[PDB]
């Protein structure tokens, strides 16, 4: 494909999750911010497609599954089918991303999106393809079990500014947090 795109919120040690959720109780505008983002669309009749391991589709509220208005694949070197309301179930990253170029998926597909865990993230990081990294900094330290991968500060250059992210520290819930932009170049 032409590039990833890779959201993920950190708290400070770089943890994504605990216990199979999150580390923090609910932020209304992360949420939304993350709904926004991986939704929108800037073709019409084009919708995005969103990757994301097996952990992260079950972390999901079942009632509340595939995510709506997103084509949703999973990962998983075990399942044999696609789990009870993904679209896609895939081996690899590599298939995904050979599933989308398909026909069918070439054009239905507008932007696409890694959605985590750890291993996702770090496969997506690796490629050798345009990629940029949406992170939510939340400065506070929460447990966490689960960590984002360590990036290469080398290839991917924080953007000082980019259309649409507030580059002012926010708060919601008495918790502050930041909003990043990296982007690789290919
Ligand atoms: N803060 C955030 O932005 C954020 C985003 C997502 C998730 N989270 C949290 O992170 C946790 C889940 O993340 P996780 O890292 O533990 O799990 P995960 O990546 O969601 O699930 C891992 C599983 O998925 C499959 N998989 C993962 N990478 C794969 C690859 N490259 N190729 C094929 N299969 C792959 C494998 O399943 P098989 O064993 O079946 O092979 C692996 O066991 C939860 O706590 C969730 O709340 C946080
Ligand atoms: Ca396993």
């Amino acid at each position: 494909v032409r590039s990833l795109n890779s959201i993920v919120a950190v708290c400070q040690n770089m943890g994504i999750g605990k216990d199979g959720n999150l580390p923090w109780p609910p932020l209304r505008n992360e949420y939304k911010y993350f709904q926004r983002m991986t939704s929108t669309s800037h073709v019409e009749g084009k919708q995005n497609a969103v990757i994301m391991g097996k952990k992260t589709w079950f972390s999901i509220p079942e009632k509340n599954r595939p995510l709506k208005d997103r084509i949703n694949i999973v990962l998983s070197r075990e399942l044999k089918e696609a789990p009870k309301g993904a679209h896609y179930l895939s081996k690899s990253l590599d298939d995904a991303l050979a599933l989308l170029d398909s026909p069918e998926l070439k054009s239905k597909v507008d932007m696409v999106w890694i959605v985590g865990g750890t291993a996702v993230y770090k496969a997506a990081m690796e490629k050798p393809i345009n990629h940029r990294l949406f992170v939510t900094r939340i400065l506070h330290e929460f447990e966490s079990d689960t960590f984002f991968p360590e990036i290469d500060y080398k290839d991917f250059k924080l953007l000082t500014e980019y259309p649409g992210v507030p580059a002012d520290i926010q708060e919601e819930d008495g918790i502050q947090y930041k909003f990043e932009v990296y982007q690789k170049s290919v």
